[PDB]
């Protein structure tokens, strides 16, 4: 079997992508944004505390034929950036695109935390990162994905994401329509349970290319570019005026500002940032202080190759019994 959903900015700066997933009998449709960084399904749902939810579209197991609570499980999730949520468990049949799972633990979220709520357009995730991290109690369970697999025509799952558009995310196969030149593939460690590979090094603009060993994840759920320090000073060094700004949180730039493309290498290939994909707009409404899409990793412990990397390319997740990260131009 195969699978193949359109994915979606859920505004006009590629903050994140939602895909529709289909659960249960009656199809309930909800937008989930699918991450590579994590290992949960969860949703909004007919059992999360009412105060909590504003304008998502909830997932109800008690309209659903083939839902069945999962005994005793519970579950509870904090991610990077501080959110999380927690609640209980169903199975129910689970369709991404035309690929079904039948017995998908659809975890039903009773909390989340206040940036979930005050984003209407995410009714939940879809993780996709290794099972070994999903957080189901007593019980782990297992990832779309890793249900999906050996029913696939190729274990394998890929991102393309678009910039300021939709894109979409195949189960099974590689749309070989989809990029230009040859995939590049690179070594996976799944120790810590994410798509973790090395980045061969990084250029700024017409730069030449530095060779360093980055190591780092591919996160479809985390919006920027997390990186070294030492990179990313050299990136915004090139950008007159910017400045990493404590109170801000992070570098920022004048919004009068032409960006640098930036760099990185896969292997001995290499995938181009543009500019304008750095570019994520004023810190305020009206402000000529611009917020960029390149940050230094220095607080959070990882480097993260997140959507402004990755929809730089079209990006394979082969799921083979030894793992491995493809990356193609396109
Ligand atoms: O949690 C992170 C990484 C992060 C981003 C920004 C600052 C520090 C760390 N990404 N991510 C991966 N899945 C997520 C789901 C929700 C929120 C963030 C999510």
């Amino acid at each position: 079997s195969t699978g193949s959903a359109t994915t979606t900015p859920i505004d006009s700066l590629d903050d994140a992508y939602i895909t529709p997933v289909q659960i249960g009998t009656p199809a309930q449709t909800l937008n989930l944004d699918f991450d590579t960084g994590s290992s949960d399904l969860w949703v909004f749902s007919s059992e999360t505390t009412a105060s909590e939810v504003d304008g998502q579209t909830i997932y109800t197991p008690s309209k659903s034929t083939t839902a069945k609570l999962l005994s005793g499980a519970t579950w509870s999730i904090s991610y990077g950036d501080g959110s999380s949520s927690s609640g209980d468990v169903y199975t129910d049949t689970v369709s991404v695109g035309g690929l079904t799972v039948t017995g998908q633990a659809v975890e039903s979220a009773k909390k989340v935390s206040s940036s979930f709520t005050e984003d209407s357009t995410i009714d939940g995730l879809l993780g996709l990162a290794f099972s070994t991290l999903n957080t189901v109690s007593p019980t782990q369970q297992k990832t779309f994905f890793d249900n999906a697999k050996a029913s696939l025509d190729s274990p394998v799952f890929t991102a393309d994401l678009g910039y300021h558009a939709p894109g979409t995310y195949n189960f099974g196969f590689i749309d070989t329509t989809a990029y230009t030149g040859s995939i590049t593939y690179t070594a996976v460690s799944t120790k810590q349970g994410f798509w973790e590979w090395t980045s061969t090094g990084y250029a700024v603009g017409s730069g030449t290319f530095k060779s360093t060993s980055i190591d780092g994840i591919a996160d479809t759920g985390t919006t920027l570019l997390y990186l070294p320090a030492t990179v990313v000073s050299a990136y915004w060094a090139q950008v007159s005026g910017a400045k990493s700004s404590s109170s801000v949180g992070g570098y920022v730039f004048p919004c009068s500002a032409t960006l640098p493309s930036f760099t990185f290498g896969v292997g001995s290939a290499r995938i181009v940032i543009p500019g304008d994909y750095i570019d994520f707009g004023p810190i305020s409404t009206g402000s000529s202080s611009c917020f960029g899409g390149i940050q230094s990793s220095a607080g959070i412990g990882i480097n993260i190759f997140g959507d402004v990397a990755l929809k730089a390319a079209f990006v394979v997740f082969n799921g083979a019994t030894t793992p491995t990260l493809g990356f193609a131009s396109k």
